[PDB]
């Protein structure tokens, strides 16, 4: 009520207006999210022993129609993969502890699948694991996802299944039948899973040798990244052959880090510089590559986070999001602020960053002993933003508010069983 009012006053004052060069430039197009599991931005153009680890994704990165972000950060917490989903579908953060998917599965949401539903978009999630995991079966219905093609829809023979479920290559290949019979325009997300810690892979599935740092999970990380790269290349081939490549916004993104801060000696070797607390913060960059048919792309260096993605996508589709309780801003807008909150209260700006609660020069990596007024102000803005987002989840505030003309999801109308 007055909680709803405080949040909307905050979000509306933050709102960044669309860029006229990009607004609606993909109106009516399909959306295909390619979820790169545990994939960090440092992998892009990375060479292991003279050899590109992820060559197809590198080519996608540089494609003429691709908007490619080099300073884009994950903003997840203990909810991990489920947190990135909360961020992408709602422009809401996960919780400061535990998993929002687990505990807020019966909250009211006004998510991307619902917003695009208003305009006749069909929606679907594809995932090679069972719908019970991370409580997806429950919360997707509140999101208004028309479909959830989970492991029940796939051939889970033991040759094709890993320890998290179906491997990416048979997953993408068996998804084609389902995607091709989905009514267009559609809104879809493909959640991959082979690239999970500690990154095991059979020798015969591996086309690249492990790194040689002596840290097992860092060394085989490159091998599962390469395998994921190859599976994604096959998927895009299908998309080109089926004609979906030309009528869809295809978005590759990473959900969270692959290597933790507990592998400093190995990551020192991998990145060629001392992997200290600052560098570890810098390693929280994940890819964001938005391929838009007919629009000139280019490298995007403006700082941003996963919270900013839904406002960015909606503006590309020609949909205005000003009245929605969403905490991110359009990444292509000139009014987008280059400020990236972490879930623990840390933050990244192009000049100064707070990392582990301490201040650093973002350009040089040098510690700054004392917070200035400006650093303190930014810190409190970040704490305020996270608190208001938490107030939406903890207060279940979307019960009490929807933008005018928005029609709400009836979650009882969805069933994902075969
Ligand atoms: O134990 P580590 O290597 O720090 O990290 C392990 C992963 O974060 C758990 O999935
Ligand atoms: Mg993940």
């Amino acid at each position: 009520s007055s909680d709803v009012t405080e949040v909307l006053n905050y979000t509306k004052s933050k709102y960044a207006a669309p860029n006229p060069e990009y607004f609606g430039k993909a109106k009516g197009k399909n959306v295909i999210y390619i979820h790169l599991e545990s994939f960090q931005q440092f992998l892009v153009n990375y060479k292991l022993n003279g050899e590109e680890v992820t060559p197809f994704i590198n080519s996608f990165f540089k494609d003429q129609n691709t908007l490619s972000f080099t300073n884009f950060f994950h903003q997840t917490g203990q909810g991990k993969t489920a947190d990135s989903e909360m961020l992408l579908e709602n422009s809401l953060y996960g919780l400061p502890q535990g998993s929002a998917f687990t505990t807020k599965g019966q909250n009211t949401y006004e998510s991307a699948s619902a917003i695009l539903g208003q305009q006749g978009y069909t929606s679907a999630v594809f995932h090679g694991n069972y719908k019970s995991f991370w409580n997806r079966d429950e919360i997707y219905k509140q999101f208004g996802y028309d479909n959830f093609f989970d492991a029940s829809y796939y051939d889970m023979n033991e040759a094709d299944v890993s320890n998290y479920g179906l491997k990416d290559k048979p997953f993408f290949k068996e998804s084609e039948e389902y995607l091709s019979s989905l009514q267009q325009p559609f809104y879809t997300k493909f959640i991959t899973l082979t690239n999970h810690f500690p990154y095991p892979i059979d020798e015969k599935d591996a086309s690249i040798a492990p790194a040689t740092t002596g840290d097992s999970s860092v060394d085989t990380y490159f091998q599962t990244a390469r395998y994921l790269d190859e599976s994604v290349k096959s998927f895009v081939d299908y998309l080109k052959k089926s004609g979906l490549y030309d009528n869809s916004v295809i978005i590759m993104y990473g959900d969270h880090y692959g290597i933790s801060d507990n592998h400093e000696e190995a990551m020192t070797k991998i990145l060629g510089k001392d992997y200290n607390t600052f560098e570890n913060a810098q390693a929280q960059r994940v890819p964001l590559m938005i391929h838009v048919p007919g629009v000139q792309g280019g490298v995007q260096e403006q700082y941003g986070g996963q919270v900013d993605l839904l406002p960015t996508l909606l503006h590309l589709l020609g949909v205005d999001n000003k009245e929605y309780l969403q905490f991110g801003t359009d990444l292509l807008s000139k009014d987008h602020k280059q400020l990236v909150p972490f879930r623990n209260g840390d933050y990244i700006t192009p000049t100064y960053s707070m990392i582990g609660g301490n201040m650093y020069n973002q350009q040089t990596g040098e510690p700054i002993a004392t917070e200035t007024k400006e650093m303190k102000e930014t810190k409190e803005k970040v704490a305020k933003e996270l608190e208001l987002s938490d107030s939406v989840l903890q207060g279940d505030l979307l019960r009490f508010y929807a933008p005018d003309g928005f029609k709400k999801v009836d979650p009882s109308k969805y069933n994902y069983n075969k």
